[PDB]
């Protein structure tokens, strides 16, 4: 008889990478970049709410299209690139800190406070901001000008008795001339002093004409304070506040913003990039480095494949597959290792289940420590600029691509060194399975060389199947087998 | 006679993760993670400085708590939370930058310099900064005020004749009214203007309350500027200045400072966090990110098992041990390897010295990598913040988070490839023995299939012996053996 | 005849470190870290522009010394150390930003445009400003001044009419003392406004001396503001403007700039280093973590050798090399591994050529991963520093840092795991070779334990030779080996 160890194969193989080949051929591989999405935001299981037309800042200060914003709360604010502001025109010095507090804080809430502002006109408005069809303002803000011709000087406090923080929205008017001002204020200066035990804030307008907006060359420039539990705000001004009618409240959680212009869906997705939701089950993405939620890890590969069976032989370390083994069988389809023999009674295939199942278990357990375990982030840095900035801008750039090469060569080096691992276990475990039988076979049988045995005795079909389920007793037939194998 | 080749074992092994197995047993291991300190600071081999109840910044200035503190130096200054200001209320623009100079200086000597005050009161007090029982002032600052209801313009140099940097601290005095002003420096306005050949600082009081702190509306707002040598500090001002009385060494070194409340203690430890000093053996710790010294890398994992032996199996890819070695000999407990016997003269266990070394020499190299072979660092960056801050605080977080991801991830693989190596290299020991010990059998002995050989002539200890040392002479056994073997 | 089984050595290796060894020697190493410059920048392919006695700074402003660099283009400006200021004293709050986006920008392309300054002294000249021998200004700035003790308030506008992104550079005056000022600008005062739909800046000069500088206490201080298409430039001043001459077009690319005191030379070089450029075939270099173009990664190790051949063992895991088989074979140099022989004819030694050739390959492999596969980069961030600046520059700092301690372990890592892998690796290949050979010869030899066959029948150098070439009829020789085997 001749009992073969063999292998399987597959006519048509997948290509992956080692530390030794650019290019080999394995039964299979399964994908670690995750490299599209559905191209919708999903509103599972992250609260989304879409900006619309209303970039946050607008929502937060109330510009008349945002009233729908009105104390609205959300996990991702969505920001769209179609928002516009259609108030008065105003600045934030260091707009960028603002919106990212807001976003990260995760909601609008306001709470109206009573400031008393003795003797003077309130709730200034203009027609750069129009509410239905009425001049109007900054929902949030209230624009005090002189009673009478008088501009009596401010001098307000209002203590924080509350547990939580208050964030202050208020701001400082720079008229275009001197006429207004006067004309506005009743007085040819403007000083603005804002002030807790912890902090101060001191701003003086800047009268000059800038290009004209919705008609309006003057400008506001938007602050703010936080008053901590225990402490006052107090407001002292000669002129010019853009004042607040009340506070925020300012909480900490896992709440962001991302601009996309993709649509919202009726869906589930843990991970949200602005193209839209993408999978989670691989370790690494290519679709978006900016992220929300539990997602793969960004990498600028477009692609890298994880064996996920032996080097395909059709038609390692250990010499066996692809080594003494001259290839595999295409035919053996329950199993990865198997016998082939050939004895009086005819010729025959069988899978060994335990080699196979040994081969299957290591290549599992490998997946099981690489799929379905991303990291979950939310608020982070910005990763995409529409402006020249300078030295900030430029290490936050410096960060995210330092970020993304080293995750780049982990991902890189990470398949590489699994690849080759796998090739030569599964190379190993047909090795072991050659091993066994042949100490099974003791005298009875010689190694051809090629991963076949002769075998010098009568062995039936009972015979190859005491072999390969590990009860074959040598003893039975050593007698024969020795006066065949050493004859003359 | 019956030849055995086994291995160690032990009833009780470790679980450690592999590449391919989450939980895998093997006779002992090490932890790689230090997750535990002292809870005291050591106060050896880092100069330690507790500020007590003192900031840094305050022990600067000289508030009156302070002046233990004079011309103090350190290796680390420790800032305690109960730390509190009792002086005039500042602020500084930009304190952490300050601090955080400071604290890399490493210094506080400072020197008297006399500037040409030329008809202004000097030293003026508070009764918000009491020195004993008396109302005093900032030690390092000179508060000047009118003489005779004159303030003459100030104008003075002071050349840097040094070889090294001088860092001068002075402020603005912001009233809380136009009354004082007047009455403080007889005068509506208040201009100050500091410079050098390389730098220009400009800067006006604004007038306005303040909520009380120890009954002062009024504030004070500190600013440095750094005069290089050859360099010349121009202080010119008309009123509202806070002045210096001499300069600070601004020195460079290996100097920081660290918020905590741990004790000081006497023994010694290279590595601090603010929990406290912990041990740096490890690679690794889970104590805290803010370490000084040389530390382990701070990882998010609690613990992180390094197999220091092979696979337990009571009672890898070379397929030896866990292998066709059915299981370990927890009797055997002088070697790691040996070989078990029955001959005529009766049964015996020795260990294999040269295999038990070679496995114990190479798990002792990946020890000597690993061990004790930490990273000095000094001064970094905060890593916990107080209070919202945006952009800049956004990115610190981002940029000690990314590193945090990335060392994790280096300890995570590190630690399974290692293992699975491990356990691989034990295994090859194994059969490498087994191998060595069947050729030195040549024809006098058949391979039993499970480690054993039977050996086909008489075999007494002697020989036995001679087999375990490598003196064994199979041609003095061969006919006889032979004879045995090739029967009918 | 004996048939032995070898692999080369070479008298005198070379030492690597592998996961198990600090100190291993193997036949011959590659490095794998850049450690010298030809110290002088290769002028290709990077378009160098040498700086000379000009920063880019005052090559934008157009100091006199630097009137050669007008409308100048530039992949890698070259700031040297000797470069010095020669025009009015002047300050960039900003200048680290204002020099980077120029510097990225990579262009000094100036378009004249023509304001209206209706009613004022233009071109004002100063003696700390020579241009040849007259007193002169900046080439691209405007100094404005009284007509006829009247300064008109300034109002001009310049829409950007054209595709891209205009940057306008300007200043304003801060005169020493109130009589220039009424001298210079017939005002008390003085006021700038620029403004665009999308920003406002606003500066108000402030007077007080300075340090002469060329005889200047007076001091100017430069701002920028860049204006989108479809936007208008708005300055509106009433005195102490230092006005623009027109634009500077600001592009993107991978421009950058680097200080540095090599020469420029006639060569080329992908990669640029402040030491002169380096060969990029390595992966990493330990030159200087400032780079330009595509060059190695920068580490902190000085030296880390790869293997690119087998342990060296003069005169592993699979047990072969520096195993079973004593020492390797000096006299064996057209190969890696062989056979030695001893038959009736003599002695004789040969290559294996399909083993030798599966190692060189594998190592290759190892080899095209790693040789000529550098990352390019452009601008990026500062990484020395000349002066203290506090927050921002302990984060570049930190993050430069940081990414080099994450590089150097990817280092350290990467050849430690290939080396022991190299070493397996070859060491595999010699079991290999052993086993087949063992296989070929069935019945016929036997294993002396050693890497050496007994044959036991007359073998002549055909006989050797169809054993070399896989070509031995074993069955020719059964009988007559079996009788010399089996004998008493
Ligand atoms: C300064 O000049 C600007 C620009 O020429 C003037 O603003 C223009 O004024 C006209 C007439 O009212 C408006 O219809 C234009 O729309 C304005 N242009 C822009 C782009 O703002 C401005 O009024 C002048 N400033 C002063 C105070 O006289
Ligand atoms: C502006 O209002 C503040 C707050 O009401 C005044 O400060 C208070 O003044 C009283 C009377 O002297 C003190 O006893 C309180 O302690 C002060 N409160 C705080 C929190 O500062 C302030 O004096 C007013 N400012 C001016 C210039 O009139
Ligand atoms: C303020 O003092 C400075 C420094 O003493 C004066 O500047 C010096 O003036 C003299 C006389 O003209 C010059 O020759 C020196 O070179 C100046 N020194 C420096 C370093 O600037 C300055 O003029 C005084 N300011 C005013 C407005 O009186
Ligand atoms: C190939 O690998 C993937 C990933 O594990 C698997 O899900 C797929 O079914 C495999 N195909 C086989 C084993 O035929
Ligand atoms: C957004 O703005 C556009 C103006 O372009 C307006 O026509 C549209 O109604 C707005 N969307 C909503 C839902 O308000
Ligand atoms: C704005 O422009 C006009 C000049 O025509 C002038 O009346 C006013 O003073 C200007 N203001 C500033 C900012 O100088
Ligand atoms: C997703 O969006 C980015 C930024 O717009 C784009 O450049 C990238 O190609 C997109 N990726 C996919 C898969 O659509
Ligand atoms: C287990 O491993 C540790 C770490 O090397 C060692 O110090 C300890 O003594 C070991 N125990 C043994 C070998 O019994
Ligand atoms: C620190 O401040 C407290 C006031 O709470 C004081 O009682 C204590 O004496 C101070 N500690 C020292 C050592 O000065
Ligand atoms: C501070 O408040 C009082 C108003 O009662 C006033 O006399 C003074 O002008 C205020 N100063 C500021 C900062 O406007
Ligand atoms: C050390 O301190 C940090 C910050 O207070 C804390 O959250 C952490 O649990 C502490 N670790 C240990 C081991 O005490
Ligand atoms: C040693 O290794 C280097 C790097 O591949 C090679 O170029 C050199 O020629 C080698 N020397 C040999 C193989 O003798
Ligand atoms: C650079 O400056 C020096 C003054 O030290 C001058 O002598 C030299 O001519 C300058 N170099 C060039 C090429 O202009
Ligand atoms: C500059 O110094 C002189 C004092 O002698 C004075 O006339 C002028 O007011 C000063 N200016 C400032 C900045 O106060
Ligand atoms: C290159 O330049 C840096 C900075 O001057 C220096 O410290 C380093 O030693 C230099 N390296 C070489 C190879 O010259």
């Amino acid at each position: 008889a001749t009992l073969c160890l063999g292998h399987h194969a597959v006519p048509n193989g997948t290509i992956v990478k080692t530390i030794t080949n650019d290019r080999i051929e394995v039964t299979n591989a399964t994908e670690l970049v995750q490299n599209s999405s559905i191209g919708e935001i999903c509103d599972i299981p992250h609260q989304i709410l879409d900006g619309g037309n209303c970039t946050l800042i607008d929502a937060l200060l109330g510009d008349p299209q945002c009233d729908g914003f009105q104390n609205k709360k959300w996990d991702l604010f969505v920001e769209r690139s179609r928002a516009y502001s259609n108030c008065y025109p105003y600045d934030v010095p260091d707009y960028a800190s603002l919106r990212s507090l807001v976003a990260s804080s995760g909601t609008l809430e306001f709470k109206n406070e009573s400031f008393n502002w003795a003797g003077v006109t309130q709730n200034g408005k203009s027609s750069s901001c129009i509410r239905g069809s009425s001049s109007s303002f900054f929902s949030r803000l209230n624009w005090l000008t002189h009673l009478n011709y008088t501009y009596p000087a401010l001098n307000v406090t209002m203590p924080n008795k509350e547990q939580f923080d208050k964030l202050y929205i208020w701001g400082v008017h720079h008229p275009d001339t001197d006429k207004n001002q006067i004309s506005l204020y009743a007085q040819p200066s403007g000083r603005i002093t804002v002030s807790t035990k912890r902090s101060q804030q001191a701003v003086i307008p800047n009268i000059g004409s800038r290009p004209r907006i919705r008609d309006i060359p003057s400008r506001i420039s938007i602050y703010w304070t936080i008053v901590k539990p225990g402490d006052i705000l107090l407001i002292n001004s000669t002129g010019n506040l853009i004042a607040p009618r009340g506070y925020f409240k300012i909480r900490s959680g896992k709440s962001s913003i991302m601009r996309s212009d993709a649509p919202i869906g009726k869906c589930k997705s843990e991970c949200i990039t602005p193209n839209g939701s993408i999978p989670n089950d691989k370790p690494f993405q290519n679709v978006n480095r900016i992220t929300y939620g539990a997602c793969p890890r960004y990498v600028k590969q477009s692609t890298l494949k994880l064996a996920t069976g032996m080097r395909n032989v059709p038609e390692g370390i250990f010499g066996a597959i692809a080594g003494f083994i001259e290839n595999g069988w295409e035919g053996m389809v329950d199993g990865w290792y198997g016998f082939r023999h050939q004895n009086s009674e005819g010729r025959g295939q069988a899978a060994d289940l335990k080699s196979t199942q040994a081969a299957i278990d290591q290549i599992n357990g490998k997946l099981n420590r690489l799929i379905g375990k991303t990291n979950e982030k939310f608020h982070q840095i910005e990763k995409e600029f529409s402006e020249v900035e300078g030295r900030v801008q430029d290490l936050e750039k410096y960060v995210e691509d330092t970020k993304i090469d080293l995750w780049s060569y982990n991902a890189e080096l990470l398949v590489a060194l699994e690849n080759q691992h796998t090739i030569d276990l599964t190379d190993s475990e047909m090795n072991k399975l050659f091993e066994k039988t042949k100490k099974q076979l003791r005298e009875n049988a010689e190694d051809m060389g090629n991963g076949c045995f002769k075998i010098y005795h009568k062995c039936d079909n009972a015979c190859i199947g005491s072999i390969r389920n590990e009860t074959y007793d040598h003893n039975v037939y050593r007698d024969e087998a020795l006066n065949n194998r050493f004859q003359i």
